[PDB]
């Protein structure tokens, strides 16, 4: 779910999911179109093209269950939706922490008209 993907993003960096990354770049926290801004932008592109992967399931309010092995992330096993949205999560934070060298503070609210163009999955 939304909620558990935020502390996720929360325990891998240490930003809070919202604000930090709810309206950053052109795909994260909306998504949509246009060349992602950045890495961290990039992250939040692949994670809508993983959850666009999973057209029968609802990422936003499926809830699933992860533990910490040391600092990795193991998804726990629950439905098949919930593995599979659990993997795209995980991907997507441990990717935002792979970026934090970069993430930047003017690509917070980007606007959206900044944004052009289709770029495939
Ligand atoms: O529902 C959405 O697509 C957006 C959204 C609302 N609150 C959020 C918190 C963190 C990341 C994305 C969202």
């Amino acid at each position: 779910s939304l909620l558990e993907f935020g502390k996720m993003i929360l325990e891998e960096t240490g930003k809070l999911a919202i604000p930090s990354y709810s309206s950053y770049g052109c795909y994260c926290g909306w998504g949509g179109k246009g060349t992602p801004k950045d890495a961290t932008d990039r992250c939040c592109f692949v994670h809508d093209c993983c959850y666009g992967n999973l057209p029968d399931c609802n990422p936003k309010s499926d809830r699933y269950k992860y533990k910490r092995v040391n600092g990795a992330i193991v998804c726990e096993k629950g439905t098949s939706c919930e593995n599979r949205i659990c993997e795209c999560d995980k991907a997507a934070a441990i990717c935002f922490r792979q970026n934090l060298n970069t993430y930047s503070k003017k690509y917070m609210l980007y606007p959206d008209f900044l944004c052009k163009g289709e770029l495939k999955c």
